[PDB]
């Protein structure tokens, strides 16, 4: 239900920088990043209090429709009613996802993605600010 | 094609800030914003060379597939190969355009749009930057 980008071209190297507000109330959000909706190098799932999970960041991909296997993250630099900014690189091995609070992690690039054109935000997230560095 | 975005959910008196790089050589470049591609409060169309226009900003809406009275501005402050940010504010009667170099315009909010959702931007304009605020 959030903002949902096309066209995107992001290419290795370069930064996608997304700043935006956590609800107050928040359960969970999700930031969606790949080639199209059924084509995700990144399905990036903090959740607050959702499916019996608290504070925890799940991560996947999905290709051709089909979900890779989950991950949990190590940390959760998130709290609800506050704002957040995740950036985003690529190359043909992996993503390196920058959180808040100097934390950072690699998500293995499963689709072998040459370009990122996708993003969708969803759940208790706005995006308030979309940068391409 | 450029970025095309949807569910911006920009609301009245926010400010949208758009910055981009105008390419060497450009011809012309278009921003479009509205409620969806077929319901535009704003075809903003910088035309550097183009459609035997030099140097000319023209503008334009649509309702429901149909193309409303085009509009001239008359001012240009774009230059081939440099970065340009423009910014666009609404309320109920007008949308305000801000341009470089201080100039603005003001545009009718002919669809009587609450809010603006759908943003796309073509040809020699490529975007760095969107942010809400």
């Amino acid at each position: 239900c959030g903002l949902v980008a096309s066209n995107l071209n992001l290419k290795p190297g370069e930064c996608l920088r997304v700043r935006g507000e956590v609800a107050p109330d928040a359960k969970s959000f999700v930031l969606n990043l790949g080639k199209d909706s059924n084509n995700l190098c990144l399905h990036f799932n903090p959740r607050f209090n959702a499916h019996g999970d608290a504070n925890t960041i799940v991560c996947n991909s999905k290709d051709g429709g089909a979900w890779g296997t989950e991950q949990r993250e190590a940390v959760f630099p998130f709290q609800p009613g506050s704002v957040a900014e995740v950036c985003i690189t690529f190359d043909q091995a992996n993503l390196t996802v920058k959180l808040p609070d100097g934390y950072e992690f690699k998500f293995p690039n499963r689709l072998n993605l040459e370009a990122i054109n996708y993003m969708a935000a969803d759940g208790d997230f706005k995006i308030k600010c979309v940068a391409f560095d």
